[PDB]
C-alpha cells in the first residue's frame, strides 16, 4: 500500500523509537514509495588490481602513522540460528575452540602488540545480539585493544498487506522490529557518536566486514592505496564462481561503479547473474570507507541505497522488512573503487559444512589467522554438502569423532544418518548416502577415494 502521512502518524505513535530512528525510517519508506541495456563493466582504473599497489616501506614509522588513523569495525547483527546455535553468530567456535570474535580479537591484539599501536575495534550489533555481545565482550577487558560497541537502528517491520508498522497492531516485542541492513552502519556510526569519538582522536578509515568471513583480515596494501589516491570507498570483490548465487556484483552504471543486487534485475535476466560470463566479479562485503565522507554523506542525507524487501512469515503473519546493503552505498562516494582480490579474503562460514572445511587439515591457526594448507596445490576448496542431520553445530561435532583429512578431496556429499570415526582420510569425489531407516558408521582409519558409499 502507499498512504505515507498515515504511516508517519503510526510511526510517531510508536514511542519506543528514538527521534533519529523515526526519521531514518520515514526516509527509507519515503524513498521506497535499471536499464539493463546500459549495464557496463568497470575499467581497471576504477577497480584496481591489488598486485599493482605499492607496499609500505621498511621503516616502521610509516606503518605506525597509517595505523594511528585506523578504526576497525565488524558486522555483528546476526544470530547463530541457521547453525542451530543460540547467541550471536560471532560467538560460535570455529577453530580450536576459538570463536569468530576471539580470532578477530587475537588478530588485532597481534597488530597492537606488534606495532605498539592501539587500533580500536568497533562491533555494530542488533537488538538480536546486543546484550549477549555485551556480556561476552567483557572477557577482553584486559586485552590490548579497546573494544567499542553500539547498536544500529531498530525499525518496525511493516505488515505488507495494509502497510502499517507491525508494532502499531500491537506486535511490540522483539519479532515486531528489525535492523535495517548493514548500510545502516553509516548513520548508526553517527547516531552512536563513535565516529565523532574517533575523529577527535585521528582516525580516517573504517574497514568493514562480515563477522563470519575468516578471510577478512587487515590488508595494508589496500589501506595504503586509499590514502595515497584519496579513494573514499573501496569494495573488495572476488572472481564470481558457481558458488556465488546469492549476493551482489559491482557494475558501472551511468558512468559510476555501483552494486547490482537481485531486486534491480528484470525478471527475464536472473540467470545471467548466476553465470560466470556476464558478471565476473562478486562483492565480498569487505568494505573500506573514509570516515569524514560518511559523516558528510549521512548528515546531508545523501545515502539513497536501493531497497531490499526481504519478505518473511512470522507466527503466520506475512510481514515485509525493508533493508539496505552496505556495498550499495559505493555509488555515493568520491573516487570510489572496487579492488579485485583472491578468494583467500573471502572464506564465509555459513553452515557446518564450512566448519568441516576450516577444522580439517586444509587449514591451521597461525597467530589468530585461519591459514590454508599450502600443500593444497589447487587453490579451490573441496565442495562439501552435508544433510540436515549435520545442521546443528553440536550434532555436526558429535558425528565426526575427528575431522577427516580432506587435503586430497575434490568433493564430499553426505546424506542420511551417517556417523564418522576418527583419523579418516577422504580423496577425490566422495559420497556417503544412508537410505531411510539405515545408520552408516564409517569406521576409524578408513581411506575413501573417489567412492560412492550407499550402504554397509
Ligand atoms: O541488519 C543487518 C544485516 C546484516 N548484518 C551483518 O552483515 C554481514 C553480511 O550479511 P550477510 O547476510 O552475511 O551477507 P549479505 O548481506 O547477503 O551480503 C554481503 O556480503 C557478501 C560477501 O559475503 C557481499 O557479496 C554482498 O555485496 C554483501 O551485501 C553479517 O555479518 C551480518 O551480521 C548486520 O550487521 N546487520
Amino acid at each position: 500500500t502507499e498512504n505515507l502521512p498515515q504511516l508517519k502518524s503510526a510511526v510517531d505513535g510508536l514511542t519506543e523509537m528514538s527521534e533519529s530512528e523515526k526519521s531514518g525510517f520515514i526516509s527509507l519508506v519515503s524513498r521506497y514509495l535499471i536499464e539493463w541495456s546500459k549495464i557496463q563493466t568497470p575499467t581497471d582504473e576504477i577497480v584496481v588490481p591489488y598486485e599493482k599497489m605499492t607496499p609500505v616501506s621498511q621503516d616502521v614509522a610509516e606503518t605506525k602513522n597509517l595505523l594511528d588513523k585506523l578504526v576497525v569495525l565488524k558486522l555483528n547483527g546476526g544470530l547463530g540460528t541457521t547453525m542451530g546455535c543460540t547467541g550471536p553468530k560471532s560467538v560460535i567456535e570455529v577453530r580450536d575452540g576459538l570463536t569468530f570474535l576471539d580470532l578477530i580479537v587475537i588478530q588485532i591484539e597481534n597488530l597492537n602488540n606488534k606495532y605498539g599501536c592501539k587500533v580500536p575495534l568497533v562491533l555494530m550489533n542488533s537488538f538480536n545480539t546486543h546484550d549477549d555481545t555485551h556480556k561476552i565482550v567483557e572477557k577482553y577487558t584486559n586485552s590490548n585493544v579497546d573494544i567499542h560497541t553500539f547498536n544500529q537502528s531498530k525499525y518496525p517491520r511493516v505488515v505488507a498487506d495494509e502497510f502499517v508498522p507491525w508494532p502499531s497492531k500491537g506486535k511490540t516485542d522483539k519479532e515486531g522490529w528489525y535492523p535495517p541492513g548493514h548500510g545502516d552502519v553509516f548513520p548508526a556510526l553517527m547516531n552512536s557518536g563513535k565516529l565523532d569519538t574517533f575523529l577527535s582522536q585521528g582516525k580516517e578509515y573504517v574497514f568493514v566486514a562480515n563477522s563470519d568471513n575468516l578471510g577478512a583480515i587487515v590488508d595494508l596494501t589496500i589501506l595504503k592505496h586509499l590514502i595515497q589516491n584519496k579513494n573514499e570507498y573501496c569494495m573488495e570483490v572476488t572472481p564470481k564462481t558457481l558458488a556465488d548465487v546469492k549476493g551482489g556484483t559491482l557494475i558501472s552504471y551511468e558512468g559510476k561503479v555501483q552494486l547490482l543486487e537481485i531486486a534491480q534485475v528484470p525478471d527475464e535476466h536472473v540467470n545471467e547473474f548466476k553465470s560466470i560470463e556476464k558478471f565476473k566479479i562478486f562483492n565480498t562485503n569487505n568494505l573500506w570507507v573514509n570516515l569524514k565522507a560518511i559523516k558528510k554523506l549521512v548528515e546531508a542525507d545523501a545515502l539513497k541505497m536501493e531497497i531490499i524487501p526481504n519478505p518473511k512469515e512470522v507466527d503466520g503473519v506475512k510481514v515485509l522488512q525493508l533493508e539496505t546493503a552496505a556495498g550499495a552505498a559505493i555509488r555515493f562516494f568520491d573516487n570510489a573503487i572496487g579492488v579485485n582480490v583472491p578468494r583467500s579474503r573471502f572464506l564465509p562460514v555459513k553452515a557446518s559444512s564450512d566448519l568441516l572445511l576450516v577444522q580439517s587439515d586444509l587449514y591451521t591457526l597461525v597467530d589468530g589467522f585461519v591459514t590454508r594448507n599450502k600443500a593444497r596445490t589447487n587453490p579451490s576448496n573441496p565442495s562439501i554438502e552435508l544433510g540436515p542431520e549435520f545442521k546443528k553445530v553440536a550434532t555436526f561435532l558429535s558425528r565426526f569423532k575427528s575431522i577427516p583429512s580432506i587435503v586430497e578431496l575434490d568433493s564430499l556429499k553426505v546424506s542420511g544418518d551417517v556417523w564418522f570415526g576418527s583419523s579418516i582420510v577422504l580423496k577425490g569425489k566422495v559420497t556417503v548416502a544412508a537410505k531411510s531407516g539405515v545408520k552408516l558408521e564409517i569406521p576409524d582409519r578408513a581411506v575413501v577415494e573417489n567412492k560412492n558409499i550407499n550402504g554397509p
